[PDB]
């Protein structure tokens, strides 16, 4: 049945539980100082450079102190990436925004 | 100056420190239970799904019983994918591989 039906929450669960098994692994690896070896096994040079830049796209989207030129040129975030990062900020919790504001902009 | 030249080890260091920010950020996110929503910001649902699935690719190479056609029908993974898997495992440190051969092989 479920593979014929137009949506299956059993497979949404099966995928979430594939994902949480990854998140537990990484939550322990930090609790054993194995997190950077793990992360280099799990994320590619390009993925890693993209997550480091993502910290900077989101920092700035909380600082609110860049133009469109400056994000296109200095961080490589065009209209599209900004739209999807701005959407994802909106989709987040307030306790997420509030705490990223307490870590990223408290360093200035 | 380094821009002009064939290799920059300064852009390498900048990108490494830009990357190690992400990895201190997410160390402190587990300690607040903000890792779920932080990971949902930093990662598209097809990345989160690749991370989910990448754990089984690392489990099923470390257990060594699945064939190349079994990994292609059940995990999606090509020759390319398993090759890049097996180059990543050979280059992992032994204390990571011994700890993976616990964490993914101690549950069954």
């Amino acid at each position: 049945m479920a593979q014929q039906s137009p949506y299956s929450a059993a497979m949404a669960e099966q995928r979430h539980q594939e994902w949480l098994r990854f998140v537990d692994l990484l939550k322990n690896a930090y609790q054993n100082d194995l997190h950077l070896p793990l992360l280099n096994l799990m994320l590619t040079p390009d993925e890693r450079e993209a997550l480091g830049t993502r910290v900077r796209i989101v920092e700035e989207l909380l600082r609110g102190e860049m133009s469109q030129r400056e994000l296109k040129n200095e961080l490589g975030a065009g209209i599209a990436t900004i739209t999807r990062g701005s959407n994802s900020l909106k989709a987040a919790p307030v306790e997420l925004r509030q705490w990223l504001e307490e870590v990223l902009l408290k360093s200035d």
